[PDB]
C-alpha cells in the first residue's frame, strides 16, 4: 500500500514518514524544500532500517501540476496526507500573498490531480488556530470557527474547500486533522524540528536567547499565563496512522470528517518552564510581560471525538516531550 | 490619458462598465478568456462609443495565464484594475467547487501578485451581497456579519478577506470593494445585455425569455416567506447604475487615496422589491403576460436582502438614478430588439 506525503520532509510529516515505514507502506515524498532540509528524510530512511528502501523522495512543489502529475502517474496511491504548507504567522501578516498563493493554489491544484488520477482519499494537517479565540474550553470539534491571521485563515478556508468538494462528489473521503500545540521529537533525538514558546525556551536553555518573554500575566488561569495543549510530534504523527486505518476499513461509514489531534490536557506557560528546566537542568530566567496581540488565553482540545471514531488517543505527556527536545537540541545544535 | 485595466470586460456587468468608461474618456484594456461571454458585447460597446472605440482593446487572456498577464501590465500604465473576472453561477458551484475556487481564487491571486510586482496597487473589486447570507435585519449595511452559504459566494468572501489582508500587510494597496446587490436592466439603447447560456438562473432574465415567447412560464420558488405577499424580496439595481457606481469608485480613488485603504460600499438602490412585483412591473413594461408556476423554495435563498445606502452617499458621492421601472423597460428593450441575444 502506497501514500503520498505532501511536505513530508518538514517536522511533523518527517515523524509520520518514520511511522509510515514501520508500519510498512511505500511512501512518496513530495516537498520543494522551503522550510525543511533533505537530510530530514535521509535520517528517517536510516531510523527506518529495513523499511528504509520503502521511502522515495521527490523535491516537487504543489504548484507545479505537470510534476505533480508524473508522480501520480507513476504509483497507485491508497491516500494522500498533505502536510506542505506555509506556517509562520508574522510572516502571513507581512507576505499574505505568498502564504495564499502557496497555500490555497499549492492544495487546490493537488485536489484537482487527485481527482483526475482517481485518489480521492485525503488526510489533511489543519490547526486548532480555526477555533479563534474560544469563549470555552474544552474546543469541541462543532466550536465555531474563524481565522485571526492570514496563516489561519488559509487552514479555514482549506478545510471548507474539503467540505464542499465532499459535497460534490461523495466518492472523495477526507479526513481533516486539527493538531493543537506539536512539541518534541523522536526520543531518539537523531530527527526533530529544523516562532514557538518551546524552541524559544531550549535557546534560552543553552544561552542563544538571555531570557523567556512570557507574554501576558493577568490571564484568568491558574497561574495567570496563557494555557495551551501540547502534543507530542510522535503522537501527532500516530494520529496519522489512525486516520488511515479509519480511512482503509470505515470508509463507507465516513465523508469528510473533522477530528481534533491533542491531549486534552491544558497547561500553562511557566507549567512547560518548569518542565523544560527539570528534562534539562538549566534555569530558564524570565522576562514578565504585557499579552501579546492577536493571543488567545486558553486552549485545550475536546478528545472525546477522536477517542470514539478516530479510536486515538495520545500517548506521551509534557515532561517527555521536554526531555525528547532537549536530547535533539543538545545532540544537534544545529538541526542537521 | 488615464487607462484602466478591466478584467472580465466582456460580461454583463463589465461591458456597461467598459462603455460608461469610454464615455468619459477613459482608455480601456479588457482582459477577458471568453468562457462565459463572446466578443460580440465588446464590439458593441466599440460602436456606441463612437470614435472612443478605438479606445478599448481587448486582449483574450486568463487571468491564471501569469506569463500573458504579466506581459501586459509591463506594457502598460493603468491607474487602476476592476476586476469582474470571475465564475458566478451558484448551481455549478456546488456542483463544480474545484472549477470555482481554481479560477476565482488562483486567478484572483495571480492578478494580485502581478499588479503588485508591476507598480499598480490600485483595485476596484466586484463583490456581493451574498456575503450578508441570510441577513438578521435588513437594510444591510457594510458592518453587518458577514458568511457564505455556498462555495461560488465563499470565493468571494475569500477575496474580500485576501484584499483586507494584502491592504494591512502593505499601505500602498488602495482597494475599494463593491458589493453588488441584484443587477438587472441594459443600457438604454438595447444593443448590449445580459446574454445567459442555457436556463436562466436568475430572476429577470428568466422573465425576459418567458416575454419573448422562448420559454413558457416563470416558476416562482417559494410563496410563504415573511414578506408583503410571500415571494422574496430584493434591491433590484440598474446595471448602468452599478456601471456609474465604478465610475464613483475610480473617483475615490484618484482624489481621495489617502483618506482610504481596503473600503467596502454596498451598491443598491436601497428599496425592496418581490418577485411579484418584478413581474408585475416587467408586464407593465412589456405589454405581455408572464404565466406563472408555483414551486417550493429554493435551497439556499434568502428571505429578504436591500442595501443601506448611506455609505455609499457620503462617501462615494454615489446614488442610483435609476428606479423598477426603467430597469423594466431597458431590459424589455434589449430582449425584445436581441430575443436570442448577441447570436441572433
Ligand atoms: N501546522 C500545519 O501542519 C503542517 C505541517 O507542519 P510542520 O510543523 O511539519 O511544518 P513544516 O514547515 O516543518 O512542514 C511543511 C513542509 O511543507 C513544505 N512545503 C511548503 N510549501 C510547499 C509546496 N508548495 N509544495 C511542496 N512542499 C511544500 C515545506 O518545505 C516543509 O517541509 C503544515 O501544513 C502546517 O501549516
Ligand atoms: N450579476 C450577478 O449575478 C452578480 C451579482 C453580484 C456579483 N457578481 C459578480 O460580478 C462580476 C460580474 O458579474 P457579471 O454578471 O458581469 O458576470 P459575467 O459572467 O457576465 O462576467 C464574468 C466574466 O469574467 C470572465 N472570466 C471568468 N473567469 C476568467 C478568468 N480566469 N480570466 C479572465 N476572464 C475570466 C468571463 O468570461 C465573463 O465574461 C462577477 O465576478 C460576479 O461574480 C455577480
Ligand atoms: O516567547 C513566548 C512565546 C509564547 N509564549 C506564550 O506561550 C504560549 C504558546 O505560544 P506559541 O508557541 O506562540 O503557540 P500559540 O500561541 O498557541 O500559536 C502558535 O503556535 C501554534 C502551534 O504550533 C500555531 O498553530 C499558531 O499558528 C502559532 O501562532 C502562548 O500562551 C504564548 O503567549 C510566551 O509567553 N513567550
Ligand atoms: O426562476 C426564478 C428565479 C428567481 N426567483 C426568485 O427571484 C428572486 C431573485 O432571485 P435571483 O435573480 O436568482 O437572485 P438572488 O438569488 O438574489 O441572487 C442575485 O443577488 C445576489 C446578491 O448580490 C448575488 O450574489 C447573486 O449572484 C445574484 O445573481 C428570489 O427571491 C428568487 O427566489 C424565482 O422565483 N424564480
Amino acid at each position: 500500500r502506497t501514500i503520498l506525503v505532501t511536505g513530508g520532509a518538514g517536522y511533523i510529516g518527517s515523524h509520520t514518514v518514520l511511522q509510515l515505514l514501520q508500519q510498512g507502506f511505500r511512501v512518496v515524498v513530495v516537498d520543494n524544500l522551503d522550510n525543511a532540509s533533505e537530510a530530514a528524510l535521509a535520517r528517517v530512511a536510516e531510523l527506518a532500517g529495513h523499511d528504509g528502501a520503502n521511502l522515495v523522495f521527490h523535491k516537487v512543489d504543489l504548484r507545479d501540476r505537470h510534476a505533480l502529475v508524473d508522480i501520480f502517474s507513476s504509483h497507485r496511491f491508497e491516500a494522500v496526507i498533505h502536510f506542505a504548507g506555509l506556517k509562520a504567522v508574522g510572516e502571513s501578516v507581512h507576505k499574505p500573498l505568498l502564504y495564499y498563493d502557496n497555500n490555497l493554489v499549492g492544495t487546490i491544484t493537488l485536489l484537482e490531480v487527485m481527482a483526475a488520477n482517481g485518489c480521492k482519499k485525503l488526510v489533511f494537517s489543519s490547526s486548532a488556530t480555526v477555533y479563534g479565540w474560544p469563549k470555552e474550553v474544552p474546543c469541541t470539534e462543532e466550536f465555531p470557527l474563524c481565522a485571526t491571521n492570514p496563516y489561519g485563515r488559509t487552514k479555514l478556508v482549506i478545510e471548507d474547500i474539503c467540505r464542499d468538494v465532499h459535497r460534490s462528489d461523495p466518492d472523495w473521503k477526507i479526513i481533516l486533522l486539527r493538531y493543537f500545540n506539536p512539541v518534541g521529537a523522536h526520543p531518539s533525538g537523531y530527527i526533530g524540528e529544523d516562532n514557538n514558546l518551546m524552541p524559544y525556551v531550549q535557546q534560552v536553555a543553552v544561552g542563544r536567547l538571555p531570557h523567556l518573554t512570557v507574554y501576558g500575566t493577568d490571564y484568568s488561569t491558574k497561574d495567570g499565563t496563557g494555557v495551551r495543549d501540547y502534543i507530542h510530534v510522535v503522537d501527532l504523527a500516530d494520529g496519522h496512522i489512525a486516520a488511515l486505518r479509519k480511512l482503509y476499513e470505515d470508509s463507507d461509514k465516513i465523508g469528510c470528517e473533522v477530528y481534533n489531534l491533542g491531549t486534552g490536557k491544558g497547561t500553562s506557560v511557566l507549567e512547560m518552564v518548569a518542565a523544560f528546566e527539570k528534562a534539562s537542568g538549566k534555569k530558564i530566567p524570565l522576562v514578565f510581560a504585557g499579552r501579546r496581540p492577536g493571543d488567545a488565553e486558553i486552549v485545550y482540545a475536546a478528545t472525546a471525538k477522536a477517542e470514539k471514531e478516530l479510536k486515538w488517543k495520545a500517548k506521551y505527556g509534557i515532561e517527555e516531550m521536554c526531555r525528547d527536545l532537549w536530547n535533539w537540541a543538545s545532540k544537534n545544535p544545529y538541526g542537521y
